[PDB]
């Protein structure tokens, strides 16, 4: 079905989707990314950062208008409210809760570094409870972590081993 297969037997992490002009950018498997970007330069580097996210959390209960915006809130002063704020937290650590405030007069990118907890837990009977940061038009995104994290005056490095 196309899917723009590069060299080296390797799958490209960006596809100019010719079905309607979209830009879908999955990695080398078949696990979809539920969003849209049509008529925009979404190459590999603009999605290799976008691959480094958990997309939509559990949208069950949003509640607790407390524990405020931890560091900053930059407005999107360009023609892309997501791709401008894409680098703006990933060229930093601790940008865990992240959303574009899509209210009507102005727009701004939200930044929660970290909170106290996001869970109240073979201990399999256990799942995450992240969304407790407001009820409005913005929809939160998650950094997905996995490299060079920091939280509550305690740095962390991927030492491996």
């Amino acid at each position: 079905a196309g899917l723009q297969c590069d060299q080296n037997g390797q799958y490209r992490a960006s596809q100019k989707d010719r079905g309607s002009g979209k830009a879908f950018c999955v990695d080398g498997e078949g696990r979809r990314l539920p969003w849209w970007e049509t008529e925009a330069p979404l190459e590999d580097s603009q999605c290799l950062m976008m691959q480094k996210f958990e997309k939509v959390p559990e949208s069950k209960v949003i509640f607790d208008a407390n524990a405020p915006v931890a560091v900053r809130s930059k407005v999107p002063d360009s023609e892309f409210p997501v791709m401008q704020c894409l680098t703006d937290c990933t060229e930093d650590e601790a940008c865990s809760f992240f959303t574009v405030s899509t209210t009507e007069p102005e727009i701004s990118c939200d930044f929660y570094a970290w909170t106290s907890d996001n869970v109240a837990c073979g201990s399999l009977r256990c799942q995450v409870k992240v969304r407790s940061h407001g009820q409005d038009s913005p929809a939160v995104y998650l950094k997905k972590g996995q490299g060079s994290t920091t939280t509550l005056q305690k740095r962390f490095e991927p030492t491996g081993f």
